[PDB]
């Protein structure tokens, strides 16, 4: 009769809908706007805190705070305003009579876990409630049972390999290294051609211009040589002011950075060695079907042309006797919560959420023990 | 055996001389002068526009305007005639057979550089030419190879840390306040004891105002406090017609602005927080001698008291088990361009000259292979 | 050698040898030159060398 929520929780946007559907309803940036200028006009409703697309709405005259940075909550207030408002203003629900399923990244400290059952539990006073791995639930939408999946957000990229339902805890790949740091490096190189961004209003507008006007390039010295030589990789965009600034080499500049991190200082490697290097600490027998079911999901894999690069760079890397397949659904960005949407559904989970009992005479640590 | 010239081009003051010397010769402020009013006297010897000091004298008469505004040359015809002045008229010098050479801000939009090169090479047909970043010659007038320099003259104010000699790129922050934007805010606070200030040429007197009676206060709320309850902190002006003005808590509001930069209205942080983040973002081992090795350069670190400001500031947000040093020589402000000259007479220095050739097969662009 | 563990902030730092086997010869022959010449300093010329492996 109760129908479960299922809430992705991701570093950037949040995702919040009933189990059972295709698509999530609630879809709004985890931002949190505070005032910072000095107000003059008395009354007309005016708040001191505007969480979600109204910040975005009125974001000239806010600092915005992301609550969520990589994968950590770090400031514990705002998210509970998050909470709050994606149960009683968007999906407009009462939560003490709905099970709610969490997402997480993993390799991700053990206080974060505690807090979210200890806020879920104790506050919002749910009857039951999860905690998934996103790769785990993008392998569930995926629908197979085998497979590698690169999981970027906006905060993480992480990587788990899973065959037949186990999965191998000692392969799983975390790098900090997504979408926020592509907006970072982008507002950097933005300042070559004269365009200045410098507050976290307008780091929106370049957000916005990396998802509208970026792409993969295959081979990244040709289209450097191709950049130099003419003028038609070049692309206008519209300021909201009126403004209308142009990109040319920026365009894929900015996402050679996941597979060249030396752009921003990091030593660490490239996605495609990631994967690699995954695999190879996988089992001899398993790696035939992983190098088939690269499963690939999350926010920052929807440029153009990655998954062409990707199949290029591991079949690069990998042995030539070998079939490389990517997975790369239209409706990747949203596979974390169509998988939460799939578990919470299945008459075989429903007896391993954790009750309120259960939490009642174990503490915050029956997370631990539970989940994963 | 011929000496180099080194010009420090800087958004407020030129500073020019020869390599190898310790004091430059001619400094100059960067404005240029039209004049305004009618000419009713036939002859006296009347020109069409006036630079240098011979447009600060006669500033009563005329429009002065900065070519050079936050670092980037705007208006390139009034930066030629002010090159045409310090090679001619300052420096008695012919410029053909002297190489030069450019002090620049770093992450300055590319365009500018290429021009910088384009008429030293066509016009004034310069041998050889470079440009340099102006906290590199910073540690270069220091005598050591680590630091981190904040360097903060009248356009821009930057952090860029180096250590051992190699620079990391991806720590340098930028920051658009400096002491341009003081002068603005001084003179709009100015205005609450009735003293209006509106027209360029007493942006100068306003210049001159902060020059001699701004300090750096080492606690802002009980130098408020003292201000507001007693009358020993005010100080009194002569303006050059014959006026004294009497200014009180206007000595330290107005450098506080580069410690609280929310008083001009602007998101971004300080300069003790923008140093902080930009030891953060470095390596773990480094961080040990950039807390003891701060640099400062440039007049807006003129400000009595800013050092032990600085250092109280640091000293609250590193953990308390690092030792912090500011070093702030007394002759920093000219330090750019003593770097410049250690630099240019240095014997493993003279192949890195972007020499006519080289720019005569290479265009233009030869300029971001070569320099930095 | 200790060099670049004084200043390993600024380098990425390689092991020629993973689990026993020496993968770079470069990087190893590097290590018995500073070996042989900046630590014992002595010339190999007239010293038998005896070695270890797993
Ligand atoms: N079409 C697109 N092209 C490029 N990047 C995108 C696109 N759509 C979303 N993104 C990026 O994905 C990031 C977040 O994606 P997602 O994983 O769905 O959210 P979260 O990280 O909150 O789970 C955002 O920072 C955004 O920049
Ligand atoms: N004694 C002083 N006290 C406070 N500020 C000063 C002093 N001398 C110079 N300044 C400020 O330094 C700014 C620029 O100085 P400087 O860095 O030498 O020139 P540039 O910015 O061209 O390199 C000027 O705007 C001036 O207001
Ligand atoms: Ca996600
Ligand atoms: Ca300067």
């Amino acid at each position: 009769e109760t129908t479960a929520l299922v809430c992705d929780n991701g570093s950037g946007l949040v995702k919040a809908g009933f189990a059972g559907d295709d698509a999530p309803r609630a879809v709004f940036p985890s931002i949190v706007g505070r005032p910072r200028h000095q107000g003059v006009m008395v009354g007309m409703g005016q708040k001191d805190s505007y969480v979600g697309d109204e910040a975005q709405s009125k974001r000239g005259i806010l600092t915005l705070k992301y609550p969520i940075e990589h994968g950590i909550i770090t400031n514990w207030d705002d998210m509970e305003k998050i909470w709050h408002h994606t149960f009683y203003n968007e999906l407009r629900v009462a939560p003490e009579e709905h099970p709610t399923l969490l997402t997480e990244a993993p390799l991700n400290p053990k206080a974060n876990r505690e807090k979210m059952t200890q806020i879920m539990f104790e506050t919002f006073n749910v009857p039951a409630m999860y905690v998934a791995i996103q790769a785990v639930l993008s392998l569930y939408a995926s629908g197979r049972t085998t497979g590698i999946v690169l999981d970027s957000g906006d905060g993480v990229t992480h990587n788990v390999p899973i065959y037949e339902g186990y999965a191998l805890p000692h392969a799983i790949m975390r790098l900090d290294l997504a979408g926020r740091d592509l907006t970072d490096y982008l507002m950097k190189i933005l300042t070559e051609r004269g365009y200045s961004f410098v507050t976290t209003a307008e780091r929106e507008i370049v957000r916005d211009i990396k998802e509208k006007l970026c792409y993969v390039a295959l081979d990244f010295e040709n289209e450097m040589a191709t950049a130099a030589s003419s003028s038609s990789l070049e692309k206008s965009y519209e300021l909201p002011d009126g403004q209308v600034i142009t990109i040319g080499n920026e365009r894929f500049r900015c996402p050679e950075t996941l597979f060249q991190p030396s752009f921003i200082g990091m030593e660490s490697a490239g996605i495609h060695e990631t994967t690699y290097n995954s695999i190879m600490k996988c089992d001899i027998d398993i790696r035939k079907d992983l190098y088939a079911n690269n499963v690939m999901s999350g926010g920052t894999t929807m440029y153009p042309g990655i998954a062409d690069r990707m199949q290029k760079e591991i079949t690069a890397l990998a042995p030539s006797t070998m079939k490389i397949k990517i997975i790369a659904p239209p409706e990747r960005k949203y596979s974390v919560w169509i998988g939460g949407s799939i578990l919470a559904s299945l008459s075989t989970f429903q007896q391993m959420w954790i009750t309120k009992q259960e939490y009642d005479e174990a503490g915050p640590s029956i997370v631990h023990r539970k989940c994963f």
